[PDB]
DNA sequence: GCTCTT
């Protein structure tokens, strides 16, 4: 087992409510969003919101290249899932721990967060509460950076269904059919469940 | 023919000195500077400083789109020349007055300057003295926004030579070939000068 | 390196 850190990134969904003062250029960027599902996917595009998807997709892609830089380990396993949640759009990004010792993970993530604010919000701090948070272990004093097994993916992420499920990206060969396919997810979670 | 307003914009050239506290992302943006001269040009790249050029090019380009927005004149002629000057890099941006009455130019420029500080220096007020200045007329009570004739370009801008000359951009087809070509500049200024002095001499009856 | 955002 390699082990995964989980970072939850809230994705702004209301431009006035969440990105006060963003440029017109950003508005045009998200407003000209055309995403299509791949031919192998069985998801209803009609329940996938295009603007937050644009933002979340660039967010995760740039997060991952910055992670490869700071970890000195490209081809590092990852699984990112973008969801329409309780109150905010957010995505769970799971990255292999290799290359980043847990103690310094907080600081490296802060640096990545600042690069993202400069790159994809052009300097505007998003007004989302706790919008870029590594998930800790019992939220107590000091805490501890929780490390999840690969079994986190079938136990918690794959079972999500639309509209809560919005999108998903992955390095891992086990899950590339399952990212945008609901039936592949159902069969994979059932397989992991009976295998216990 | 319409005149030109001249705005002189100082371009920061020493990061910690002029943009104190700027993000590292800005540092990376300017340090990743590769500008190549077009093939028609006869300038020595080795005398063109790349980072201030990156800042200056974006500065003039965004000033120009903001100007077209403000003037409601999207085809307005311009001529921008970026130079390594007395003590700071700066650039003279000349824009056709059409679209902006002189009374309101001050405030429209104020707005453009704030937009530039926000979208380029990412909120950091540059510590350059008088860094965004419309040129006035005799500097007296109120001043008076000077309107320069197109002849300002050959009389004063084109004769510049490296390393003072750094870069140039133009709408005006009279000066396309001349922006980054020293010999075309020399020829154009020679043409203007002889034409003007000979037709002033012809004013002897 | 990126201020012309997959
Ligand atoms: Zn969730
Ligand atoms: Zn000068």
């Amino acid at each position: 087992m390699p082990g995964f850190y989980e970072i939850v990134i809230k994705v702004p969904s209301d431009l006035d409510e969440h990105l006060p003062g963003i440029s017109d250029s950003f508005v045009n960027w998200v407003a000209e969003k055309e995403w299509e599902l791949p031919p192998d996917s069985d998801m209803d595009l009609n329940l996938i919101e295009q603007a937050p998807l644009t933002v979340a997709e660039k967010l995760q892609r740039d997060f991952l290249t910055e992670w490869r830089r700071v970890s000195k380990a490209p081809e590092a396993l990852f699984f990112v899932q973008f969801e329409k949640g309780e109150s905010y759009f957010h995505m769970h990004v799971l990255v292999e721990t290799t290359g980043v010792k847990s103690m310094v993970l907080g600081r490296f993530l802060s640096q990545i967060r600042e690069k993202l604010i400069q790159r994809i919000y052009r300097g505007i701090e998003p007004t989302l509460p706790n919008w870029f948070a590594v998930t800790k272990t019992r939220n107590g004093a000091g805490g501890g950076n929780k490390v999840v097994d690969e079994s986190y993916i079938p136990n918690y992420l794959l079972p999500k269904t639309q509209p809560e499920l919005q999108w998903a990206w992955t390095n891992m060969e086990q899950y590339l059919s399952a990212c945008l396919n609901l039936t592949e997810r159902k069969r994979l979670v059932a397989q992991h469940l009976t295998h216990v």
